[PDB]
């Protein structure tokens, strides 16, 4: 046998992309990419093929050299779509990336050379997935500059994934059906609006999953953090439940939760299925934009936002006997930071009231809604700051 | 279970090693790998890198003798070379055809890398196109000369050492090289006084071909070159030279380069959708030159053109710019620069190119010019 | 040219700095009023601002084939090709239609559409002949290429 009739297949779905620009100094880039709607012209590349591009040139296998538009692109998951103005395009059948198994033969593809080698402009390599799982397929199929942004290949010769090179024999792919899901965000809006859960998952491995009540082969997302007033605590998550669904989407790993939910749309209701303490629950959460829900956050606790705080006693000379709350640290996006606490700071009296504990504190914060003065000590002097 | 085992033992025993001890214009040694191609008569092949500046060639064979080889010639340009070995029991194996390979094609690059043992990787045919082949087996130094394999275990390349890319002489190729080597002892490279370029598709159908078409298109045809006598043009598209059918723009230098001076190649080609065969005489590159030379014998090898300019402190300039000179031309060795501008010959005034040409056909001896370079001037003749 | 800009819109004009920096920054679709001295007559003129990429696109459109490329017109004995006459492209920018088909600067345009280019004119007759494509037979160097422009 050999791959060579697949190959020569799907070859015409496979393109040179050229790039030429300047950086914040001028600059050429070659790379890939694949030709996914051969309807509509789109392309797939890496984002880092194209970033800065003042222009972009794709080249056919047949030898058009086409001038290309950039949709849109993400740098997070390092995805770009392009648009080219042609007929007699070529695609190739667009596979199931979460049927890959480590030991399924694959095939990467590139077009690295473009026009002058006409005929045979492809480059193609031959290896196994070597690995799964920010989330690659991993490979011995070497992946190189000239290849990145093309053509993954199983052995039916199905895209199921995008080449990308980074940085001895190890190279990987971002899996097809990821793709699929940023191309069309990407097509429909630009580009990716990621919004917020407020969830850590980790991997349910046999081993936790005995220990929490199920069996061995049991699969889903370990739930590790709910984090107050997010989306997930609304819809009414807890720590230790195991997400098996999201939406339709079957849920056997952790890395497809992050995945499933990253590319929501703020604004959407998404139906999130756990089990907890054996007993199937089904929730619904709204997610939300990052920004405003930070925003949230400022405005229900408009002083004390973004601060680590501890009680604190402590005989400290030249002072006698310290007794207050300790900022054990401060975001530099607070109020607190702004008005000049820093960690280490010791708040002494809030409105010219003694603090004791951190819940005297939050007490008196609640007092006016204008501002709150708190006198700090700092090593060996104080300080009267205004937090507004 | 499948394994490539079975092919490859029944061919181990046509892969040698080949070490190398010889001064470097000091001592070095060079340890490579070989292949034999024609059991009966000792015929080995390497690279032209891993034998040269040898001193001693010394062979490895599988059942374990050493053997002195003797050069019978190599060529750099292609990296090749061939070895003979006065030995008998050799073994080959089936030498296949290059040309019948594909991206996606499995196979084995093999050597015998240690000498005073047998080394062998697998991949694909990750390229096509110096026409090599493209791999993702691992090539390197000691299995540089070493075979190619197809899965069928016959000989499609030999093995050339420049990660997960490595490089192979298509055997096509190393076929011609050899029996040109064995023949004459070295290659005699000529011409034929051409370009070429790729036939794509929307050149086809821009010149009135189907889509489809195949050959390499002539983009440039020399003047009093071989292809211009024989009656070639720019705009034809080659489709066949003697036995070889040209399907890419590369076949037609790698299947002329290596005919030799005097051959007699048939080229047929299309121009403007009907069949034409065509027949040259390769010449030799250097008496061709002389021809060149001979004919044209003051302003061989000057890009002129017509010039006027006010330039101080000369006042109004006319004349003839030479806007480049080869440096074998007569004019380079009479003193002639670019950028000098030819303001008289044979003592009389030069306004455009076809002036000073005119002049220059006066007489067999000499010419006389006087050349004007920055500020200055001068007489120069040109012999 | 050789206007001289006296007042443009509200502000007035003491000082070629004032041009720029005024209508520098003036914004697309805006419409700009401009007021000149010639040969000591005022004239009061309007002008509408564009976008440079509309308006580099309109340029394009105008001229599929040859639009960013520097001409003139040459001719020159030239080894090995012997007497070259056509049309030396002195600068190509690099978004042209010239220079995604290949063209490079210095090469020396000797037909287009499979007829000779003299000067300048004759090639730019022959672009604006025929439609769709242009196929151009360049000199470069001792060598020569078969282009086709889109």
């Amino acid at each position: 046998p050999s791959m060579a009739p697949v190959l020569k297949n799907i070859m015409p779905a496979i393109v040179n992309v050229a790039v030429q620009g300047y950086l914040p100094r001028k600059f050429e880039s070659i790379g890939s990419g694949v030709i996914i709607d051969p309807n509509n012209g789109v392309i797939i590349t890496n984002d880092h093929v194209i970033r800065n591009a003042s222009l972009i040139t794709v080249t056919l296998q047949d030898g058009r050299r086409l001038k290309a538009r950039l949709i849109g692109g993400d740098s997070e998951t390092d995805l770009a779509v392009l648009k080219i103005d042609a007929k007699n395009l070529k695609s190739l059948v667009i596979g199931d990336s979460d049927k890959l198994e480590v030991g399924d033969f694959v095939v990467a593809i590139g077009n690295p050379f473009g026009l002058n080698s006409f005929g045979n402009s492809q480059s193609a390599t031959f290896g196994i997935v070597s690995a799964l799982k920010e989330n690659f397929i991993q490979t011995d199929a070497a992946i190189n500059p000239g290849n990145s942004g093309g053509a993954l290949v199983n052995a039916k010769g199905e895209l199921i994934g995008i080449n990308t090179a980074i940085l001895v024999g190890i190279g990987f792919a971002i899996p097809i059906n990821m793709v699929k899901d940023v191309a069309q965000q990407i097509i429909k809006f630009g580009s990716i609006h990621r919004g917020l859960m407020g969830i850590f998952v980790q991997h349910l491995t046999p081993e936790l999953a005995q220990a929490m009540g199920y069996p061995e082969d049991f699969q889903g997302a370990l739930v590790s953090q709910v984090n107050p007033n997010s989306p997930a605590e609304l819809a009414g998550l807890k720590a230790g439940d195991i997400i098996t669904q999201i939406n339709d989407t079957k849920i056997t790993q952790a890395t497809q939760v992050k995945t499933t939910i990253s590319l929501l749309r703020v604004g959407s209701t998404v139906k999130i299925i756990v089990e907890r303490d054996n007993k199937p629950l089904t929730l619904s959460a709204v997610v939300t934009d990052i920004k405003s829900h930070e925003q949230k956050l400022q405005s229900n606790n408009p002083f004390l936002y973004g601060l680590a705080l501890r009680a604190f006693e402590q005989e400290s000379p030249p002072h006698g006997n310290v007794i207050g709350v300790q900022v054990v640290g401060a975001s530099e996006n607070s109020a607190g930071w702004r008005a000049g606490i820093r960690p280490g700071d010791i708040i002494i009296s809030a409105n010219k009231k003694p603090v004791t504990d951190v819940k005297s504190l939050q007490t008196i914060a609640q007092e006016k809604k204008k501002e709150l003065l708190v006198q700090v000590l700092r090593g060996p002097g104080s300080m009267y700051l205004l937090v507004i």
